[PDB]
RNA sequence: UAACUGAAGAGUUUGAUCAUGGCUCAGAUUGAACGCUGGCGGCAGGCUUAACACAUGCAAGUCGAGCGGGGGAAGGUAGC
């Protein structure tokens, strides 16, 4: 299982006679085949931290259909002031996106990819659209199914 | 046979945060200039400013099978 830390900031939190000092911890979690997860953590101490969101990514997971190794079809997808778009690409392409939306993607198994990013570019928030846009890319056999035809009709 | 296949972000407003929004950076390119340094070859390029003023040399001649004159070389013949 293959885990990727995005992102470690620390915050700061005010209290009489000084400052509490914390740490939060993205992370995302994946397989290489098709499934996919991310979490965030909170401590006072960075391996914790880490420690906490990659449990999160653990429990929260989900599955992508690939087509071999990359996308179904070109995704738009926004969470918040973030909007990503990603493309499939042909073989020895590579992942051609940023940090944030790269490792979602190579944690879910794609290869060859093109993506932009538009807006702000929280990884948070990058990581979001990013995972509700992988989340939501459909396949030509649901596409049938829900259609009632066949996939060689479909085309 | 082929004539196309293509898109990455980062820093900075606050005791933290998210957004908005400017500024700055990482690329490619040049008829370039300057600083330090400097072996060779091939192929290219070389007043972007004063359409400012120009010494000197060269950059448009050729035809005697169109024509009349006129020159200077030799040769031959004569004499002394």
């Amino acid at each position: 299982l293959v885990e990727k830390l995005v992102a470690v900031d620390r915050v700061a939190k005010v209290v009489k006679g000084g400052r509490i000092f914390s740490f939060t911890a993205l992370t995302v979690v994946g397989d290489g085949n098709g499934r996919v997860g991310f979490g965030r953590g909170k401590a006072r101490e960075v391996p914790a931290a880490i420690s906490k969101a990659l449990e999160a990514a653990r429990r929260n997971m989900i599955t992508v259909d690939l087509a071999g190794t990359t996308l179904q079809h070109p995704v738009n997808a926004r969470h918040g002031a973030s909007r990503v778009y990603m493309q499939p690409a042909s073989e020895g392409t590579g992942v051609i996106a940023g940090g944030a939306m790269r490792a979602v993607l190579e944690a879910a198994g794609v290869h060859n990819v093109l993506a932009k990013c538009y807006g702000s570019t929280n990884a948070a928030n990058v990581v979001n659209a990013t995972f509700k846009g992988l989340r939501d890319m459909t396949s030509p056999e649901k596409v049938a199914a829900k259609r009632g035809k066949s996939v060689e009709e479909i085309q």
